[PDB]
């Protein structure tokens, strides 16, 4: 915090905890002046002399040193004193030479932060060289006349005066800095109570995020600003009249006179003593009567019956809007005055004041006229709401000046009919001379929020119609990607080199004055910021996005012979999912969240019982629904046991799947791709002993009531859960003699799609160069793009997000006077702290609510992925059914699960080939017989279309090249033949002897 | 707004927007009653 840009400045001694926090103080630099050892031809600096200053008149100053380096020995630091205009502040280690009254020549002894006036001394304290390790800086700042060795406070005292002087003597060191400073915003990132780094509120695009969202280390997206700026040319629309006007506003005067006799028992007996009437234009009242006349507050009988009229006396002269007004004063009693003469008199409302008045005064009421009482003044007011006329102070600059020149398309200040506002004002009269666009009651249309949408002017050939819009920058974005700012998305035009959809793009200099255009370039796939066929990398340029696709074939269906295309030879292509199917179930202890450790706030709330029923049965509903069906997964697809590790040492034939499964040699039993995917991302001692960064936030969820609780299936079991179910996989089948762990599941899986079971001899190394291709693919894909990672990320994001926000809703304060509840009680009022506490526990519980709310709209979440995870167990894993392109864009030959962030991840592999043959196709044969018979041959479902080679004829299956003699059960016989058949004359059944 | 079942009346120069808003007023009808032509034998009633 002791940069070229900022000095730090520590807000009294007590520190916020571990996030960003807000302040406002002197943290700002102008004129940064360095100096360098201030010493004569002694060897060393004496201490006790104040000589040494340097004249300067300004609202602040700081001496800084470099960074931790400057001691309190002998030959390294002294005095550094500022001055006020008669007061000084001088730090001094004096230690003993014959000097000072002190007698230590060594460390572990104390300073002197002692005040000084003109010939005496005061305020010696004496803080110890303990918790002031190293001089870093010392401040002296106009505002309170407080001064500042290094952070904290080290006296106070009475006036307001600006610094004259400062000096720094020293023998050697660092060569110290002077500067003078403003007073800006600023907001502070600090971990454990010290201060690392502080964003100031300086204009600049990275300090604006922080200084309106309150935030630093923000998330990745898009985020909306302002900046309000605006010395232009501002115009003032009036309420025209009829004609031929110079806007001049009336002024009505009112004085106390030599008033006559209060008044007899009647309530129609009381004679106003003045009136005034509101006609057209504007107004504005002079009331002189705040002279030593008190204010009477409205109660159950006497005072004010202000309700129905919400502004008081004394602000009328604002802008108001009123429809007729009338005011008038009268002298009549004071319990009855305004209560009788609201309901059965002569006004909307009326005010009391009051005044020195004699006690003889027949009161207005019924049955109760025959007493004595106060007579203070009563003001009468006729409000009806409503737009007529329009009450103002000053008055009106536009003299004789009919409407003729107000500007148009420019972001000016607008103050028409009384509501300011700030944007441009377009011309839609052409579109409003017709549809009678507004009626015979000519002015503006509200819209909602009380701003203006269509208003008129009146004194040209024709009255025009005018609409007001908001500026340019009403809703400017500005991009992130990943970590940092990339560059503003805004809608205005300030020569920007890149055209986005339906919005114009600018980009911020980094450093060098280059990378501000090029050509864009296409990606397949981006997971980093994606915004509207445009893709921004953390880079920050920009690079269009276009979706590839893969091919696909269903290719024979064969009308007249003509040759088709079949795959002979095969790949795999890859592909993964992450399917969520776990929950950290929760335990809100309400009692302990809402009153911290205190005697009280407990008897306070023992009469909120319910409530916490309320918030507690939907969370133990959801832990309990949870955890029964989560032990029916566990007990649905969990194989036989398989008890195995299977550690990937185990010799297969040309397989390396060695990459894809468990290590020997790891303290968790982990594989290597699930150990990329968590680098990406319940036995504690909470008393004593952390852990890590993020795990030891359970010490501070536990001390605040949001604990958990574990699942039924407990730790370490459910890493072995994926092994088993590969074990299962695997060794499911055959008897474990001769050389067979993964192969030959694999070689009999694929003769699947063709018709035959577990060839030999012919595809098996096509297999395992096609394979090896496959996980060479793999392995290269996750690092990159993928499409699990960036769901992972989603996912624990969203998760850790949940809670996180429950935690810091502690000291955002509701309606309240402070967050905190030990110190309410002690600032203020009994009887008036309970409404203050009712608000605040309200409002916790309401945060808990939510909390409760958002938890059993995960629970849905994860149950609906849950049930979708045990149909793909059961189907994609252990079946290999002929659904087409179920999972992984394909016919799909085998899958494998691995673990996750509480879910699985599979990987999928697909049969997509694409090296062709051709070869000729015919669709059936019509044999006739010797003696008198006919039929035909038509092939037959699942055994594929037949073909012909070189003479022969040959049937074949529908995806893989592989000729075969016909046999006798793969024909139709029909006795219809149409001409569209080969005719053999002879018999191509192939039987046997 | 000017039917035989209730007369319009706006409620002071200002309007607010697209959409329904409730007001207070006489608003209603009781006894209708027509009338016409109340002129003498000039061409034009004079100012
Ligand atoms: C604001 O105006 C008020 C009304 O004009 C003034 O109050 C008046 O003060 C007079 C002097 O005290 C009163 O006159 C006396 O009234 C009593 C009846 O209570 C008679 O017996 C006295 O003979 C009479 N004094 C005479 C005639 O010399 C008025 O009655 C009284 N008016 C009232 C109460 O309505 C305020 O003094 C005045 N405030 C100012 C100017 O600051
Ligand atoms: C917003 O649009 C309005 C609609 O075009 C403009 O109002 C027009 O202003 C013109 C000039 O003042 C008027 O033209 C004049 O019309 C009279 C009678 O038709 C002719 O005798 C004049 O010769 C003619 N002036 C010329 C040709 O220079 C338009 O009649 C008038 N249209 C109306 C009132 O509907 C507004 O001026 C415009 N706003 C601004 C700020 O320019
Ligand atoms: C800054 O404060 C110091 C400390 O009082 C001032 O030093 C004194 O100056 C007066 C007259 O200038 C001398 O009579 C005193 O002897 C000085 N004090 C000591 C301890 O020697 C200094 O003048 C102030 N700076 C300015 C510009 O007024
Ligand atoms: C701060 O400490 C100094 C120590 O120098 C105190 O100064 C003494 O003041 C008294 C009364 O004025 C004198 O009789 C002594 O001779 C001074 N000591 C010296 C010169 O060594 C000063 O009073 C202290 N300030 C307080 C207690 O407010
Ligand atoms: C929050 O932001 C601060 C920036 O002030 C990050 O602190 C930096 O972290 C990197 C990581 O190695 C270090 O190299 C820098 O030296 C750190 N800077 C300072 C001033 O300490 C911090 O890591 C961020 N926290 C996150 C992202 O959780
Ligand atoms: C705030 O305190 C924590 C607690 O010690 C510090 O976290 C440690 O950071 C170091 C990094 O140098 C790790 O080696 C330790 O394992 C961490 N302790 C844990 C996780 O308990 C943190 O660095 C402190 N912040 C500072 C000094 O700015
Ligand atoms: C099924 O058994 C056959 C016969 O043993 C295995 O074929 C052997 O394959 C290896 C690897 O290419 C050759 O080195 C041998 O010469 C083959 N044996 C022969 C031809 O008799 C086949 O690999 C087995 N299938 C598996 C293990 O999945
Ligand atoms: C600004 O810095 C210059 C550097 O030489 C210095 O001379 C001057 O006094 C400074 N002005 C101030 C501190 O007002
Ligand atoms: C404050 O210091 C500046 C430094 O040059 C001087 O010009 C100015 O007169 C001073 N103001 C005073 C002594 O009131
Ligand atoms: C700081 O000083 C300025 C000087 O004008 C003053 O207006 C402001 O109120 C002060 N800030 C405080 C006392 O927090
Ligand atoms: C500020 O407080 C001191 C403390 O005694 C006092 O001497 C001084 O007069 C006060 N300043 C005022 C009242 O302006
Ligand atoms: C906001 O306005 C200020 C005032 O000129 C300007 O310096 C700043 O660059 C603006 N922020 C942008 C354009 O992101
Ligand atoms: C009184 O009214 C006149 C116009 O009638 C105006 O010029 C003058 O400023 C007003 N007096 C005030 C506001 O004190
Ligand atoms: C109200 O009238 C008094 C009568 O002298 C006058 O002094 C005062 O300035 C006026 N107040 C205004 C015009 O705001
Ligand atoms: C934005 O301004 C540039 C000038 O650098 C211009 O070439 C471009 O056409 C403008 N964009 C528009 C008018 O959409
Ligand atoms: C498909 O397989 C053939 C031979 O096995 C190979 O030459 C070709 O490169 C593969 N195509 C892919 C993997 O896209
Ligand atoms: C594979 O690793 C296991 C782990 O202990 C070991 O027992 C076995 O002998 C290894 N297989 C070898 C070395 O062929
Ligand atoms: C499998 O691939 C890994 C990746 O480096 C390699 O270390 C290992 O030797 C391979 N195993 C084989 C080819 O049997
Ligand atoms: C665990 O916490 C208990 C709490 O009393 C404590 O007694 C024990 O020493 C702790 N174990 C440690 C720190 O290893
Ligand atoms: C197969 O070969 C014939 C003749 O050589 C040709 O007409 C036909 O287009 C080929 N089929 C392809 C290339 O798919
Ligand atoms: C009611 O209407 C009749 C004619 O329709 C008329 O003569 C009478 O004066 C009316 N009464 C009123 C308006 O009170």
């Amino acid at each position: 915090y002791d940069s070229s840009s900022y000095v730090y400045y520590y807000q009294s001694a007590f520190r916020p905890p571990n996030g960003w926090h807000l302040h406002g103080g002197a943290y700002a630099v102008v004129n940064i002046s360095s100096e360098s050892n201030n010493a004569g031809s002694s060897p060393g600096c004496i201490v006790g002399t104040i000589h040494g200053g340097r004249v300067v008149n300004a609202s602040s100053i700081a001496m800084t040193a470099p960074s931790s380096g400057m001691a309190w020995s002998s030959s390294q630091f002294c005095t550094a004193h500022c001055n006020f205009s008669d007061t000084t502040v001088f730090v001094t280690h004096c230690y003993k030479y014959d000097g000072c009254p002190i007698t230590g020549m060594l460390q572990k002894n104390f300073l002197r932060v002692s005040a000084m006036k003109n010939g005496q001394l005061f305020y010696n304290l004496t803080v110890s060289v303990a918790k002031y390790p190293t001089f870093k800086s010392f401040q002296c700042v106009n505002n309170l006349t407080s001064v500042y060795l290094n952070g904290d406070l080290v006296y106070t005292s009475n006036e307001t005066t600006d610094v004259t002087s400062a000096g720094v003597y020293f023998k050697a060191g660092g060569p110290i800095t002077y500067k003078v400073m403003r007073e800006v915003k600023a907001l502070a990132y600090f971990v454990n109570g010290t201060a690392q780094d502080v964003i100031l509120c300086d204009g600049s695009p990275r300090g604006l995020l922080a200084c309106q969202y309150n935030t630093g280390n923000f998330s990745d997206g898009f985020y909306p600003f302002i900046n309000s700026s605006l010395v232009k040319q501002k115009f003032i629309v009036y309420r025209e009249n009829s004609v031929n006007t110079t806007f001049t506003l009336h002024n009505f005067t009112f004085h106390n006179e030599t008033g006559a006799n209060p008044n007899p028992s009647g309530v129609q007996n009381i004679q106003t003593y003045q009136t005034q009437t509101a006609q057209s234009g504007y107004y504005n009242f002079n009331f002189s009567f705040l002279s030593s006349f008190v204010y009477k507050e409205s109660n159950f009988m006497y005072g004010s019956y202000h309700p129905s009229c919400n502004f008081r006396l004394e602000t009328i002269n604002n802008g108001l809007w009123f429809n007729s007004l009338s005011v008038s004063i009268a002298y009549g009693p004071l319990q009855g005055g305004c209560k009788q003469s609201v309901f059965s008199g002569r006004a909307t409302c009326c005010y009391a004041y009051s005044y020195g008045g004699p006690s003889l005064c027949k009161g207005v009421y019924s049955g109760e006229l025959d007493l004595n009482f106060e007579c203070g003044l009563l003001v009468y007011v006729t409000k009806s709401g409503g737009s007529r006329i329009q009450t103002a102070t000053e008055p009106p600059v536009i003299t004789r000046h009919n409407y003729n020149n107000i500007t148009l398309n420019t972001c000016v200040d607008y103050n028409i009919y009384g509501r300011t506002g700030q944007g441009f004002i377009t011309n839609v009269t052409d579109s409003a001379v017709s549809y009678n666009y507004l009626a015979d009651a000519g002015l503006a249309i509200l819209d909602t929020s009380g701003s203006i949408d269509i208003f008129v002017v009146q004194g040209e050939y024709g009255l025009t119609y005018y609409k007001v819009n908001p500026c340019e920058d009403v809703n400017q974005q500005f991009v992130v990607s990943g970590g940092k700012l990339v560059g503003i998305l805004t809608s205005r035009n300030e020569t920007g080199s890149q055209l986005l959809e339906n919005q114009f793009y600018i980009k911020i200099t980094n450093g060098t004055r280059r990378f501000r255009r090029s050509i864009t370039e296409n990606v397949a796939n981006c997971p980093y910021v994606s915004y509207g066929k445009f893709c921004i990398k953390p880079d920050g340029s920009i690079a269009t996005i276009v979706p590839k696709q893969l091919e696909q074939f269903v290719a024979p269906l064969l009308n007249v012979t003509e040759n088709v295309l079949i795959p002979n030879s095969f790949n795999l292509t890859v592909t993964d999912e992450y399917i969520q199917t776990r929950m950290d179930k929760v335990q809100i202890n309400c009692l302990q969240y809402v009153c911290g450790n205190s005697l009280d706030c407990r008897d306070l709330f023992q009469q909120y019982g319910p409530v916490c029923d309320n918030i507690l049965s939907v969370v133990n509903s959801i832990g309990q629904k949870e955890d029964m069906e989560l032990l029916n997964f566990y007990s649905s697809t969990k194989p036989a046991g398989f008890n195995t590790p299977f550690l990937s040492n185990v010799s297969t034939g040309e397989f390396n799947i060695s990459l894809l499964l468990t290590t020997p040699s790891s303290p968790r039993r982990r594989s290597f791709i699930e150990d990329l995917l968590f680098t990406s991302v319940a036995y504690k001692n909470c008393t004593a002993g952390p852990l890590g960064f993020l795990k030891d936030l359970a010490c501070a969820r536990e001390y605040n009531g949001l604990l958990v609780l574990p699942p039924i299936i407990t730790a370490e079991m459910q890493t072995l859960y994926t092994s088993s179910l590969v074990a299962s996989m695997a060794f499911g089948g055959i008897t474990a003699a001769g050389a067979i762990p993964f192969a030959t599941q694999l070689q009999a899986r694929i003769n699947h799609l063709g018709i035959t079971q577990s060839l030999l001899l012919k595809n098996q190394e096509k297999i395992a160069a096609s394979f090896n291709k496959a996980i060479g693919r793999m392995q290269e894909g996750f690092r990159s793009t993928s499409l699990a990672l960036q769901q992972i990320q989603h996912v624990v994001n969203k998760q850790n997000a949940i809670l996180t926000e429950t935690m810091a809703s502690l000291n955002k304060n509701f309606g309240a006077i402070s967050s905190l509840i030990q110190e309410i009680y002690q600032q203020l009022d009994a009887i008036q702290a309970n409404a203050q506490v009712d608000r605040l526990i309200t409002g916790r519980l309401s945060s808990l609510s939510v909390l409760a709310s958002a938890k059993q709209a995960e629970h849905i979440r994860v149950s609906q992925q849950r049930e979708l995870a045990t149909q793909k167990i059961n189907e994609c894993v252990k079946s290999q059914s002929i659904r087409y392109s179920f999972c992984g864009n394909g016919r799909h030959v085998l899958t494998i699960p691995q673990n996750a962030p509480n879910g699985i991840v599979f990987i999928h592999f697909s049969y997509t080939p694409d090296s062709f043959v051709n070869v000729t196709a015919i669709v059936g044969f019509c044999v006739k017989p010797a003696n008198a018979s006919q039929y035909a041959i038509v092939p037959a479902n699942g055994r594929g279309i037949f073909i012909q080679v070189n003479g022969s004829y040959y049937i074949t299956a529908r995806d893989m090249y592989m000729p075969r003699a016909i046999t006798a059960g793969d024909i139709v016989t029909l006795t219809s033949c149409q001409a569209n058949y080969v005719s053999v004359n002879k018999t191509v059944i192939t039987t046997f002897v």
